[PDB]
């Protein structure tokens, strides 16, 4: 899917709260070009909830995170 | 839906020429807070495609697009 002139699945503001790996699913960094890179931690409901790269307890998640 | 800290249907670059409004069928302008605005035109297969918000053609086709 060659990214030109279209949309992308970004994140605006990050959630001020480490949102507990168990209430999240999963997580969908930014594409990586949108002035606003972070980790959108995909919830139970899995709306794409961002939740800031760089706040520390959020990597802590990612990992303990599995790719399923 | 209050938008607080998810994910912000936006545009990344604007497609290099005046998609015709016929091959088009509709348009989604950002969500207006991204460093991005624009209008995505949703054409047939209506791959979000951004079109640029001061391209001039591009708001012809906005109006020219009845809202379905």
């Amino acid at each position: 899917s060659p990214y030109s002139s279209d949309t992308t699945p970004c994140c605006f503001a990050y959630i001020a709260r480490p949102l507990p790996r168990a209430h999240i699913k999963e997580y969908f960094y930014t594409s990586g070009k949108c002035s606003n890179p972070a980790v959108v931690f995909v919830t139970r409901k899995n709306r794409q909830v961002c939740a800031n790269p760089e706040k520390k307890w959020v990597r802590e998640y990612i990992n303990s995170l599995e790719m399923s």
